[PDB]
């Protein structure tokens, strides 16, 4: 093997979810990244709260969309997150029921990666584990992915809509690819991944909004 990293195999990735009819992309990729690190840490994986964040980053929209840094900027301040058994998720809106008994990890901080930097990003993956980022899939061609390495000319950079999360890097038949997360179930893409190109001039924007937390 060459430069490849996938922590699936690693255990730094838990089971896909859906986020439903809730705009909670950003909650469910930042969990990723807390996740893949309390892995790095505690040596033990946990499904972490996505609702807790959707329902308490009140910086963020909630159903409405949100940013990965204002989410990891809660769990600091706020000392602590919600393992999903404790704060379920429910796909909507309700008042923040944070549960201190049942806080699950925490942070200090986060580094968001230099914007449009793929490089930086491969380093930040391959040092740190998952990490949360930003694209656009708007293209129907990323919606209908199945299978191979996704890049389509048509992407747009600076149309950040959806955000995924990093699993890892490698290449396939010739192609590099980014190792793709989404939260739109186990029966969307290739079992809920896609493989997304890599050093294709940052195509779908992958490095323009990248971060992670720091444990
Ligand atoms: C997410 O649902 N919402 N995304 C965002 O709020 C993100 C936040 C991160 C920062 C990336 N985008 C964002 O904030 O953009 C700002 C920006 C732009 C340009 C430069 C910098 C910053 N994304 N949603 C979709 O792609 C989407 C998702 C659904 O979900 C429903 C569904 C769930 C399961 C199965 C099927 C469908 C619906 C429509 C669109």
């Amino acid at each position: 093997a060459p430069d490849s990293v996938d922590y699936r195999k690693k255990g730094y990735v838990t089971p896909v979810k859906n986020q439903g009819q809730c705009g909670s992309c950003w909650a469910f990729s930042s969990v990723g990244a807390l996740e893949g690190q309390l892995k790095k840490k505690t040596g033990k994986l946990l499904n972490l709260s996505p609702q807790n964040l959707v329902d308490c980053v009140s910086e963020n929209d909630g159903c409405g969309g949100g940013y990965m840094t204002n989410a990891f900027q809660y769990v600091q301040k706020n000392r602590g997150i919600d393992s999903e058994d404790a704060y379920p998720y429910v796909g909507q809106e309700e008042s923040c029921m944070y549960n201190p008994t049942g806080k699950a990890a925490k942070c200090r901080g986060y580094r968001e990666i230099p914007e449009g930097n793929e490089k930086a990003l491969k380093r930040a993956v391959a040092r740190v584990g998952p990490v949360s980022v930003a694209i656009d899939a708007s293209l129907t061609s990323f919606q209908f992915y199945s299978k191979g390495v996704y890049y389509d000319e048509s992407c747009n950079s600076d149309n950040l809509n959806h955000a995924v999360l990093a699993v890892g890097y490698g290449i396939q038949k010739g192609n590099k690819h980014w190792i793709i997360k989404n939260s739109w179930g186990e029966n969307w893409g290739n079992k809920g991944y896609i493989l997304m190109a890599r050093n294709k001039n940052n195509a779908c924007g992958i490095a323009n909004l990248a971060s992670f937390p720091k444990m």
